[PDB]
């Protein structure tokens, strides 16, 4: 079965940027529900139920027709949140090979940040903003709902290997930021885990 | 230009069902932002700016291409919230012609409620659930984001005149209900304004 992953840190470890009460709700309620609902939909599918979730979301087209949407949504939700928690950490700096690649592909770090900020702000409704590696070129893309670029273009409207991402569902920022998504996006730069991002870039570059 | 409408009640009038803090934020922040962003898009469109919002969203196909999305999203938001506020009140009883039409088209009121709850619960991500009239027959439909059935099938995936509806964006229920959308949906039955639904049905049946 899928399980709710323990976080890499205490719920207050992202203060003063991301609020501890949201971290706790977001993990124990929202993420838990995707785990539960994906497990329910997978019980009748022994050939899928025990695969890693990041593998499952690459073969949605292999499912029975009546399973595709529920697993897109809930396996997407489990994969995306699992990545998000590991993708947050205070105490990191954009540097080294990943910084140089960002500068190569976007012209500068500030250009990348502006593009990420724009994509994160212009995702209307629920979704995610991503830094992906698409054929050895870094790109900023966004997805709706719990779609992931790992699902491919036909399903998600995006593609590429996720390096990092930002959750822009309202539950991620409501308590502290209300409707002020640009303020939340700005705070993300204080907590994106550039070490994990660098590790992911090294593994698929 | 659009304005944030005055409400039929004080923000605390839907207690103990819908929380007064959310009512106030939802009106003064979320709805206000749709008004503001729609107005910004309409500044250059004097031939569209005078239309009532509920009429503009039936005519999105007439807009310049570069205006269609921003107005779908923000004029949809203004129309939908305007309807939502009018569509809430305590102490009403479903009765009369609208009750009989619901019984006719769904078999019973409880069958209708089950179908509406299902639609409201199963709208993944942000959106709305609706009771619509399509000519001679009532139906339950849902839309994504700030789409409305008034926009028609090609744009919204739904159609019909909205008799009433329920906002299922997370900002509508997070403070009191967190991720427990079903519990929020249950409380909606205590505050759906059957008098307004009945008046809208009388005008359109
Ligand atoms: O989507 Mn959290
Ligand atoms: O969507 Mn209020």
């Amino acid at each position: 079965s899928y399980t709710l992953p323990s976080l890499p840190y205490a719920y207050d470890a992202l203060e003063p940027h991301f609020d501890k009460q949201t971290m706790e709700i977001h993990h124990t309620k929202h993420h838990q529900t995707y785990v539960n609902n994906a497990n329910a939909a997978l019980e009748s599918l022994p050939e899928f139920a025990n695969l890693p979730v990041e593998e499952l979301i690459t073969k949605l087209d292999q499912l029975p027709a009546d399973k595709k949407t529920v697993l897109r949504n809930n396996a997407g939700g489990h994969a995306n949140h699992s990545l998000f928690w590991k993708g947050l950490k205070k105490g990191t700096t954009l540097q080294g090979d990943l910084k140089a690649a960002i500068e190569r592909d976007f012209g500068s770090v500030d250009n990348f940040k502006a593009e990420f900020e724009k994509a994160a702000a212009s995702r209307f409704g629920s979704g995610w903003a991503w830094l992906v590696l698409k054929g050895d070129k870094l790109a900023v893309v966004s997805t709706a709902n719990q779609d992931s670029p790992l699902m491919g273009e036909a399903i998600s409207g995006a593609s590429g290997f996720p390096i990092m991402g930002l959750d822009v569902w309202e539950h991620a920022y409501f308590l502290k930021f209300q409707n002020r998504r640009p303020d939340y996006i700005k705070e993300f730069w204080n907590v994106v885990n550039w070490d994990e991002a660098a590790a992911r870039f090294a593994a698929k570059k």
